[PDB]
């Protein structure tokens, strides 16, 4: 029925994988698996729609180029995506932005930011700064665990929402 494209990105490392396997398939991988592209599909309920998620996993920038824009082009929202524990992740959050609205030629795009890894200690980014950072921008905040699953349907059924909302 109801279709919602989303694509997941950000820097390498930052739990991105994770955060998807964990959503779709509910276990947590605890494993180094890079990715070149893959994508999930699943039905699930949302505010009482019955609608399907069509998700695509990126890999980090490494740089942009014109085959990562042919895959994330056809996206509908992006999960923006960066770990409490990188500085360097969240620095990188303003070039996804950036490279997204570049790649769908668009002033307003449904995104979400995810800052993830929220079971790990001492962090090095405050949900402060990046709270605000997802204000500057007037886009949704939420923190996650992709271990836990704290968070991570609020995360994404939060970008249906900017999605539907768009
Ligand atoms: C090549 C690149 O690959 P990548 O595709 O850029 O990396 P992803 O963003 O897909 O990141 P992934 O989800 O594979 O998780 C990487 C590591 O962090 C862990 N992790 C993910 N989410 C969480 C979380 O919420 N909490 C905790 N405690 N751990 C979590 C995973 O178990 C794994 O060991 C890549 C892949 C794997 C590892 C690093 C890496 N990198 O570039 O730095
Ligand atoms: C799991 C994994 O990352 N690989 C199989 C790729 C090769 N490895 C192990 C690898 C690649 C790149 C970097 N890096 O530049 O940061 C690595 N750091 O530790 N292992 C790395
Ligand atoms: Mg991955």
């Amino acid at each position: 029925m109801t279709e919602y494209k989303l694509v997941v990105v950000g820097a390498g490392g930052v739990g991105k994988s994770a955060l998807t396997i964990q959503l779709i398939q509910n276990h947590f991988v605890d494993e180094c698996d890079p990715t070149i592209e893959d994508s999930y599909r699943k039905q699930v309920v949302i505010d009482g729609e019955t609608c399907l998620l069509d998700i695509l996993d990126t890999a980090g920038q490494e740089e942009y180029s014109a085959m990562r824009d042919q895959y994330m082009r056809t996206g509908e929202g992006f999960l923006c995506v960066f770990a409490i524990n990188n500085t360097k992740s969240f620095e990188d959050i303003h070039q996804y932005r950036e490279q997204i609205k570049r790649v769908k030629d668009s002033d307003d795009v449904p995104m979400v930011l995810v800052g993830n890894k929220s079971d790990l200690a001492a962090r090095t980014v405050e949900s402060r700064q990046a709270q605000d950072l997802a204000r500057s921008y007037g886009i949704p905040y939420i923190e996650t665990s992709a271990k836990t699953r704290q968070g991570v349907e609020d995360a994404f059924y939060t970008l249906v929402r900017e999605i539907r909302q768009h």
